[PDB]
């Protein structure tokens, strides 16, 4: 059916925008700096790491439905709707594209956990409603370091 | 049992209910941090709330070990801490500055209260109190830490 | 609307998580008895899971861009659970843990129905796998009241 | 109500296929032979614990949801709806067989999710939910070894 | 043939003693599942443990016919047919189980001596050593189970 | 000084009658009968743990204030102060044996901790200290168990 | 034209590029694998893929230690890498042929990039590339043996 | 008096010897001296440690058989062959001791052994077969220290 | 026992230490040059089943000195006192199955027959060593059986 | 004032710590003889030991709201221990070891009657702990100058 | 002098900067105050901690060659080129002191481990290689506390 | 090339000497004796573990350099340069013999890595840049146990 193959339309951007969200965590992961290095460094490791698991649980989910990952690395980049990081950024810079990123995501895996559900595809909908928690997570603390009138550095 | 024994369990349900308010508030700054300092704080606050945290059932089964019985009731906590329970919105200077105080409130009482238990002749509880005071006194400097300025860096 | 709706339920479980955790601490502290290491176990055990869930229901509401309770002072003014009060035998304390987690079971499905309706697939799952713990729960400690096991009752 | 008596039947079935699936996958860890062995040795020990693990798990759903589970091991046999294997099997018909046994769970834990999730067991629902995506990884493992035309022993 | 019949009997032993071990097993998690009373947490534990350690011995007993060039007992229908041990079954109480439970481990303790004996008699020490070894287990087991049954210890019975 | 050779006088008997102590515990975990089996069997074995570790404490002790402790396994009996348990005993009794024996070397931890005060000898005060805290768990444990009214079995 | 700093950073920049698409290789591999040898091959690949993966930040990294910086722009990795991005359907034989090509040209590359390092006096690089290309070199010899026929089982 | 009866008394015995032994390794662990101390003080610390754990295998073999172990205190000096440690030693002494000792529990295991076989006790014969090993490995390791002509120090 | 028994349970135990030595460093030259489409499973497999031969070497090396003996010691000695096939030359992979196959069976004969031995000295512990060890020859034996049948469907 | 009283003990203390550290790890690589793993291995575990006291040591003057000693040049100024000078054997490293562990353990005995004074539990606990440390360090060493072994002595 | 002696001069020298490079990491983990605490004081402790490692390594490097390392606490201010930290610091400069004592040190490693090369003494060589990469990583760390313009407290 | 292959001879050599000397190793583990018994059965153990992890390592290094290792049992004392230990020893001599032969392996692992380098095989140059410090590591410990007058012993 076409709700089915719309299902693992969802997995393969999905899929592709955790190896594109992915690599973007690496990219902020090297390149912040300044008095909060040590601190951001981890941070972005950290949320890294978990967007990182994600990659393999959203490309095994469209073998398990009999369909297939993006697989070829050219691919990922045609189907991720996540922003790859371009140019040099300031670390607000790095927070608020990762901000946007987690945002577009968490939007699309409501939609897509909605899919899921119309097509009886109670695993896939979970997976998502699972991993969608995560992002939720990730854009708080981001969210955090951008307020301002800690009383203590700003 | 006597008068002496009676006072030195008095001290452990004042010291108990401490901790307990005082884990709540850790908590409370746990959750609420904010600015550019988040996950560093986010994690000190986790970190010295889980110390104060393990006092809880110290504090409470020493109580029993003596005898006695500890606070118990949930709405009794407020009833019988002496630190003063987070109220309100707070910045980040505000958490630590409350912190502070309040930790400096229980160091004041665990000196107090193991002199206490000294007089009764309770070596084991003043022993409590002797050790759960050095982590008070850790914590204290690392929160009075933050408060320091002229860093270079960011103050 | 139906997003505030679900923060006011997170605040109610989160508050009702920290009254239900103090509650097992008194019954770990206070029971007695023949069974005492089984039941000081047991009380620490289950305590000890409602404990996980204080943090995540607060954070929970964090995610969702509100705040959970947090002033200690708010946790018996937002609960639903019922503070333990007064000396209590330790049937007591069996009926009384029942009574609650019956309590925060029938509202976590209540609560997972309205984070549904709001879209909320993320606060509606946290409800869903929670509740499972405190039907756990319910089910070890209905068994303490049965009789006719033929050893001690 | 009905439909809870209804949710408890569904668990003692799924409770016994879990049963017998688990033993059907120790007879396929025992009877494997030829030069697979090694690796089937172990994918069989490996599907057939996590099989295994879904015993406790459906057994004591019931528990939760003040029933009984199936507990008498001559019941076992007269509720499960998998089949329980049969016979001397060549390896290859022991890979069918499984992955016709998975699919039957499959069905039945999808339509044991939504007779849940319609008397208002969210747990339950959530449990099938959860352990039905462990069945479909088993699935697609299982068909990967009937592939052919991988070009180096097929 | 006199030069294999002590190898194929070795053989059937290892097929009832499996078959033994899988039925005890799930015996084990029905007490497990179905125990209650005052004494549910510390019983619900003791029919876990024992019954983990009942499991652990079914992949032992079916690879050791392996191992002698046989094959275990496999067919899920053939296990209540060549057990010895009584499958549980209907409602039982606390006290009706662990007696069930003592019984069938006193059939197994006597079986697994029996079948030590006729291994030793095959030349087959490694067998021999598997029932010495897992046998003890039972008697472990045993002892435990009857304590339950034991009163007058002055503060519940 | 002679305040020393107190202060050593009390490991010995401090030390002889964690041996005791422990060799009673063990008495307990293999004697304890009846449907706390489990529980009990247990309790005995932990609480046991607990005082074992305490006789190289005390024996060490001794060494590194220049004496030696007791060692020869004919001289525990004759130095030891706690009552070794004697006889078929019902699980109540050994309970009861215990908390005396306890509240025994309670009391004198809290006299020996005072000696050693005296004498200057702050690791032994703190040793003694650290101790007689783990008797009063112990203590608290035992004693519980012979509570009534639980409204369940007493 | 360039700094020695300038030539060796480039190098660490392909080879790091040449890193994050052979882990993206090796998860095709690991995904798209299939037939009897399903688990020992999905195995390998993951395996495998691992190793590699673990390569990303050591390279990544020693650019910013030589006051660089790393390819970091996800667009930038195709551009920069010198291996084979994998392209369409594969038989699990194509895959293991591709990989081990991929390698042999990741081996070479590193021989060559530790002489530039070295000529560099950049001993830390040379040591780098010293140590990762034995990984690359195990990898190889693991996956051409998958190739060998004859051996009286299965080939 | 039955074999039954008989192979009773041995785990008595076997035990109270499991009991002796360990506290005359701690006596040698704690008075042990010389340029060897390192070494010796944790070769005593690890061979007696291995003896303990023998306490409880063979005290809860006895209730395994319905019997009941040596648990009252007074009664392991009673029932042991092991000779107790008496007085000052050399570090040889204590050496030459231990040996001999183990030497005394090997030929009684073997002895055991026997009697539990013929009882038709496997469990019980198997136990003293395993422990024996250990004994067996400790009368080595110990023999070993009194060899000359190493070269170095004697 | 009579000194000559005993001295010929030692004999036992130098003849099974060399035999483990051999059957190990047969079971890392099947690791090593083993090949084909089944590499990893078989490269694994041998490396396994060797770790756990490898076991043996100390265990019956030490057990001689429990005895008051010597184990073999010197390397020279080793092909001299084992039984066991040291592998020679170039083998395929079915080869190399059929000559551990082959090797674990005289193991496991030499296992039997040392035991009884063993338990004739009334030397129980050695005789318990013999009969431990032999079951993990007995799996490894069945293991590599099984990659010798044929029909299973898939590949044979 | 006493809270000074204090931290001039902790510093000293410290730089004791410091001290005592650097010359196990110089007994620990120029021990030598046929009980050389033996010994190499009891002054790494010692020496350990006395590492980990560093940092209590230094900290405690900072909960105090002092400041530990820290410019390495000062180490020496403030140690009361002494620092091993030359070639040693490994009896004179054993016999210097047990002589600054004697003067350490009256300095803490000392140091926490002082602490005591000031009232400061915290300080004396401190102390009470880690006197103890250094009581079995020196009887571990004092027993390898013990002779009449009868096997090597 | 001969080559090899040089190699063990400059293992003298790089020991003795381990040691004073590590009391120096103390001394900012102690002392370092202000609204970036806990990372700092982490920092300081984590890079304190892989310079500590280096003082056994180079230390005992000194003896496979049949050197002697330093050993005397004096000498250590005497053979090291380190700066060793001295007066009140505030944290910028703490970390200004501490770059400037890495580069130090990288640039010595380069030096000593050509030394090592010519002296044809591979290993020495290889630690030198090895240990010069972790004051790599820590030099760049600390420089990243020192950019400016991240947007969010610079 | 000439020295690729020349190589590919060294990595013979050095694997079957890392066999030899493992079992070298054993012997002195299994021979030991004297009052130094446990800290020497230690250190051979020791010793002996770290040649034996590099068997593999120098085999599995021809197979990645497209050649075969030794293999064959009978090859090893054809191939191996280090003595293989011979007759009853003493403990100095077996130190001694153990002494002599790292200094062989240490002299042939530095040729042997100017040969690697000279093919351009940095792999295998590293592979014995960092085998031939443990080797150093093994000769120190060994030569220090033959130093006299510590004092104590000697
Ligand atoms: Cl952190
Ligand atoms: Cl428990
Ligand atoms: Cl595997
Ligand atoms: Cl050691």
């Amino acid at each position: 059916t076409t709700l089915k193959e719309q299902v693992l339309t969802t997995l393969k951007r999905e899929q592709a925008n955790a190896v594109v969200m992915y690599l973007n965590y690496k990219k902020y992961h090297w390149l912040t700096y300044g008095p909060l290095f040590r601190d951001l460094h981890l941070l972005f490791e950290e949320q890294g790491s978990e967007v990182f698991a994600m990659i393999d649980e959203l490309a095994e989910r469209s073998l398990m439905l009999d369909g297939q990952p993006v697989a070829d690395p050219a691919d990922y980049l045609k189907v991720a709707t996540v922003t790859p990081s371009s140019g040099q950024l300031t670390v607000k810079q790095m927070i608020e594209e990762a901000i946007a990123n987690h945002e577009l995501i968490i939007t699309e895996m409501h939609q897509d956990a909605e899919i899921a559900t119309e097509a009886g595809d109670i695993g896939t909908a979970d997976l998502y409603t699972r991993l969608v928690q995560t992002h939720q997570k990730h854009r708080w603390f981001l969210k955090e370091f951008l307020a301002k009138g800690d009383g203590l550095v700003s």
